[PDB]
């Protein structure tokens, strides 16, 4: 037993673990993204830079677990990180709506470990997921949402016009 | 009778109040597009801040009356607030014309109020109302047709990229 | 349903309704509140603009609960404001008086919510609440209070100097 | 004929002569409550200097008919300026009452120039009253009503130490 260890479930541990390696997957999936969008033959390069900068939040969620897991006691448990579900994004609507998909995985798979901590009687933990990620998650979901609803406003997937123009408006000029 | 008042007819004062409650049914209106254009399924957030910014106005429109009534002796009576004509706003230019609309209807209770100011020989009361409000309607209203004149000219309410330009930059970027 | 919307409960969202309507009740009242004061029968201007700081808090109470509705994918529906309770407010202490039972029936309408929140499981909802409600009611609810022991000691109601070293030396200069 | 004037009626003309009178009077009296609140049985110097000051507005006031009327080209007409009502002014109570009343005669003779100019057809003489002269008589008589509120609050004029600490706290430090 860690001499820190106090009030951390097993459950919960193992449960963390699972969660280091779903945000670790969800920025290689957003690393991915990135080099599409920066082909050039694709060549949006606003797109292609809030995609690298998503990839390395989640880098960032992933290494704030991991300090997380040894803060209590737990012990980091890494597994394979499992290369993304497609190759190529197809266009920017595509993208988005597979990013708005890809965060309300990370937000249910945070909502159950939300539960799992409730249920183990753990505050601590509890606070650590409503301070750290549950309201970062609603903030990514809508910011996603809004794009994803100027995207078909600007006629996407045909509209070849409104998606320079996402490109040029809606992202950070980077 | 209050100490301060003098040459201020009863029936000035109860215009007042019932100005001052469509100052306030002014406000709620555009808080109501505020919400609107800030929903996921809306986002167009320059439009949006635009209402959030008039709704603070009409508030300001509002407690100026409040404090006014007090100056000359009057005393305010408040009513209910009534909500808003409508739920949804449909899109920019709806709602352009609905404040246009709204505008005129503020504009005509504050020139009847100044027609009974006059027929009431209270030449302070008229001079409050051209010095603080008459202009300030006159120049929302010709914004506001500007604004309707480019909303058509950018051919909304079918013509989504118009609609997704028009925010970008007619109104201020927020 | 809405593209954003996850683990938000239909009975959630009309709460949030509810509660946007209560705080822009709560800041017509404290609006009302600031107007009685202001009058040249009552002058009392340190206590008045306290008031109207108080009126604008609870506006910007509604505005967070309009921007939370959006965020989970929820919609804003509005209702009339009901008009306060009383025309007229007595004296400071009959004033707060009235603000401390409203600030109660405030707080006890976020505390139902809280329970709601959880009967749902929405752990957004609940962290939302006390990071941006419950303490900010407690703290509103002491300052009340300790005015109201120093008007009691002051001598209020019929103390006249009383209530005027009230407004000079416990709320802000303004 | 004066080369300048056009549009300017001779009552007009005689009307702001007996305004600028009135002015000059007006300050005669405010010079006398500064001379009795400065008085060593009275010494109540923050009231003293609220008087001063007001006596050198109503100078001001009658300068700017001086200047007014020469530039329409009328010919300023002095009269003797009267001396006040009274010699002594019983204490802070008394004082603002006969202030209160002063600025409401001050005002209603304003009111009726402003009626003489609007039957002899002179809007720059209209805009001139309602721009430099009746809302600084609103603005002047709700400070003096407020303050007389304040005085009876206090308990004037029996509470010795209630008109101490209105002179304390408020008219300005001087
Ligand atoms: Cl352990
Ligand atoms: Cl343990
Ligand atoms: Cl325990
Ligand atoms: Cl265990
Ligand atoms: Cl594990
Ligand atoms: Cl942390
Ligand atoms: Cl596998
Ligand atoms: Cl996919
Ligand atoms: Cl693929
Ligand atoms: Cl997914
Ligand atoms: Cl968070
Ligand atoms: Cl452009
Ligand atoms: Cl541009
Ligand atoms: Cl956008
Ligand atoms: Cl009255
Ligand atoms: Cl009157
Ligand atoms: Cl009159
Ligand atoms: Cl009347
Ligand atoms: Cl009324
Ligand atoms: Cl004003
Ligand atoms: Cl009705
Ligand atoms: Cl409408
Ligand atoms: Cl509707
Ligand atoms: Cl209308
Ligand atoms: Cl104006
Ligand atoms: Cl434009
Ligand atoms: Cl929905
Ligand atoms: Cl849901
Ligand atoms: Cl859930
Ligand atoms: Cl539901
Ligand atoms: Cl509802
Ligand atoms: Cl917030
Ligand atoms: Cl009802
Ligand atoms: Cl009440
Ligand atoms: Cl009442
Ligand atoms: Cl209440
Ligand atoms: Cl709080
Ligand atoms: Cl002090
Ligand atoms: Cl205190
Ligand atoms: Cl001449
Ligand atoms: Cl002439
Ligand atoms: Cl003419
Ligand atoms: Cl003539
Ligand atoms: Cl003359
Ligand atoms: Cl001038
Ligand atoms: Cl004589
Ligand atoms: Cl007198
Ligand atoms: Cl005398
Ligand atoms: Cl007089
Ligand atoms: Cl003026
Ligand atoms: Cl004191
Ligand atoms: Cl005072
Ligand atoms: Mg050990
Ligand atoms: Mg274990
Ligand atoms: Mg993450
Ligand atoms: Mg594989
Ligand atoms: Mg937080
Ligand atoms: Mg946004
Ligand atoms: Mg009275
Ligand atoms: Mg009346
Ligand atoms: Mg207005
Ligand atoms: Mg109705
Ligand atoms: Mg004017
Ligand atoms: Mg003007
Ligand atoms: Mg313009
Ligand atoms: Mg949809
Ligand atoms: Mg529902
Ligand atoms: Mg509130
Ligand atoms: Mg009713
Ligand atoms: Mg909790
Ligand atoms: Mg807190
Ligand atoms: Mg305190
Ligand atoms: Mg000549
Ligand atoms: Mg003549
Ligand atoms: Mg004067
Ligand atoms: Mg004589
Ligand atoms: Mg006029
Ligand atoms: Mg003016
Ligand atoms: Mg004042």
């Amino acid at each position: 037993v860690s001499q820190v260890r106090q009030n951390y479930h097993s459950d919960c541990e193992a449960a963390v673990n699972r969660m280091l390696n779903l945000e670790l997957y969800a920025s290689y999936t957003y690393s991915s993204m990135y080099a599409f969008f920066d082909r050039d033959d694709v060549a949006l390069h606003n797109v292609a830079e809030f995609f690298k900068e998503h990839s390395h939040a989640e880098r960032e969620h992933a290494e704030k677990f991991m300090k997380y897991q040894n803060k209590r006691g737990g012990r980091v448990v890494l597994q394979d990180i499992k290369k993304p579900e497609r190759d190529e994004w197809g266009n920017t609507l595509e993208a988005m709506q597979a990013a708005l998909q890809l965060e309300k995985t990370v937000n249910q798979a945070l909502l159950d470990l939300h539960k799992l901590a409730t249920d183990k009687v753990d505050p601590h933990l509890c606070d650590f997921l409503e301070s750290e990620y549950l309201e970062a998650q609603v903030k990514a979901i809508k910011r996603i949402g809004d794009f994803i609803t100027n995207l078909k406003r600007l006629g996407l997937p045909e509209n070849g016009m409104g998606e320079y123009l996402f490109d040029k408006h809606s992202v950070k000029e980077s």
